């Protein structure tokens, strides 16, 4: 009997009943043996019913709970809702919501647990919250939207949805124009600008713009720059960056960052926490990884994995760090070539596409608009004239190359991996220009950044 169950929960009888009438939840009970929750749709009751029910959740829940028990004393009791009102969604502020049915959404720090995964920490943006998860999954870096109840700041996870490492942008027309009319004009130029507007500054700005609109999850897209100047005038470009354009990222200075500060550490105790470090953080978006001079091997190794394959590995669990490495170092004086003062590894140098040696709109609008590029063109492909127009490249500037060292003149050598470098500027170009055609004009723009660090890097 209804009212007896809502007597017994404190519910007015009403909110009982109206919620037995909903189609979502006749059709469910109806299908509780299969092991499937009942699910209230909150659309389906009048829309301050749906508030209350929401802000009043931590009573109506387990009412439910015990309506379903006794329709299935079988089976676990499990109780869903959808269509939560707006206001109780992408909640940025948990704690004053205690009670209430609500979602989060951001990046997961920290799971821990034993033999089952039982807790998570969730960065919302402005705050940590702490989740109690019920069997649900996740892991660290992932980015997720999870439903539940607030009980004394803690989220009682009842469901978990998987996200893009990135926000979505669903542009209305008027925006949607604003962009169309960006694409047509010089993407690139605006972008560059925005970034880096000092005078000399062109190229600089050109090959982090285009690092940008890299970040995709595809592994073999991201590109990784390296900006060599000044400490000062490289950490304000990191930091801008990363404030102002990024689609997501973290910023380091890897002098003050320990091993496990930059990759994850898993600890042992009486259970296990795994906490993501910054380059899990920083998946699908950029790693600002300042002062990289004098680097030690164990961060070089850790950043070569995330540069390489996109993860990183501690003892034996492999996490998602898909991140595009924005690096900064600081040379000095030598009359050698400006790539000869960088005291790096040439191994560990070589993972850089580009090497940016300095000194030789609303940014609303342009965050967005990156945001918008990424998610609605992640995998540009090389049109037939721009493969020609690529191989052209290659063959021609190899036998630059071979001329330039038969003649004696030291040259930086042009290999697959430069060949790869200008394909992937090329396809962050076509994504700029919101297109999944790489084209020979994307092919150009490419090719005459990879030779401008090529040339710079031994003048």
């Amino acid at each position: 009997r209804i009212g007896e169950v809502a007597s017994r929960f404190g519910l007015p009888t009403r909110v009982l009943i109206e919620i037995v009438r909903t189609e979502s939840f006749q059709r469910s009970l109806a299908r509780v043996t299969s092991g499937k929750p009942v699910v209230l749709d909150l659309r389906e009751l009048d829309s301050d019913l749906a508030s209350w029910i929401a802000t009043h959740a931590r009573l109506v829940e387990p009412a439910l709970r015990e309506l379903v028990r006794t329709v299935a004393p079988d089976v676990e009791p499990r109780v869903r809702f959808r269509g939560l009102p707006h206001r109780f969604r992408r909640v940025e502020r948990i704690r004053p919501m205690d009670g209430a049915l609500i979602s989060i959404e951001g990046v997961v720090r920290e799971v821990r647990g034993a033999e089952r995964l039982e807790h998570a920490i969730v960065d919302t943006g402005s705050e940590l919250v702490a989740v109690r998860l019920h069997g649900h999954r996740l892991g660290p870096g992932l980015r997720v939207e999870i439903l539940g109840i607030v009980r004394s700041a803690t989220l009682d996870a009842l469901e978990v949805h998987k996200k893009d490492p990135i926000p979505e942008v669903h542009p209305d027309p008027a925006e949607l124009e604003e962009f169309r009319e960006l694409a047509d004009k010089d993407p690139l130029t605006t972008f560059a600008r925005a970034i880096a507007p000092l005078p000399g500054a062109e190229e600089v700005g050109k090959m982090l713009a285009l690092q940008l609109f890299s970040c995709v999850g595809k592994n073999s897209e991201r590109l990784h720059v390296l900006l060599a100047g000044y400490p000062v005038v490289c950490s304000e470009i990191l930091h801008h960056v990363l404030d102002h354009l990024a689609p997501r990222g973290v910023y380091v200075d890897l002098r003050r960052t320990e091993l496990t500060d930059l990759t994850a550490v898993l600890k042992e105790d009486r259970g296990w926490a795994l906490r993501a470090g910054a380059a899990v953080l920083a998946d699908g978006g950029i790693l600002a990884v300042d002062h990289l001079e004098g680097a030690p091997e164990p961060h070089r190794w850790a950043l070569m994995e995330a540069m390489d394959k996109g993860t990183v590995t501690v003892d034996g669990i492999a996490l998602n760090a898909r991140c595009a490495v924005l690096a900064a170092i600081n040379p000095g004086e030598p009359s050698d070539p400006p790539i000869a003062r960088i005291d790096l590894d040439q191994d560990f140098l070589s993972h850089f596409d580009l090497i940016a040696f300095l000194g030789v709109p609303s940014y609303t609008l342009l965050r967005r608009y990156l945001l918008y590029a990424i998610r609605e063109h992640p995998a540009p492909e090389l049109t037939e004239e721009a493969r020609k127009r690529l191989e052209h490249w290659y063959e021609t500037r190899r036998e630059e190359v071979e001329e330039r060292l038969g003649m004696g003149l030291p040259t930086l050598p042009v290999t697959r991996r430069q060949l790869e470098s200008v394909e992937r500027l090329a396809k962050a170009h076509a994504r700029m220009r919101l297109s999944d055609d790489v084209e020979p004009e994307d092919v150009d723009i490419a090719a005459e950044l990879v030779d401008w660090y090529l040339e710079t890097a031994m003048q």
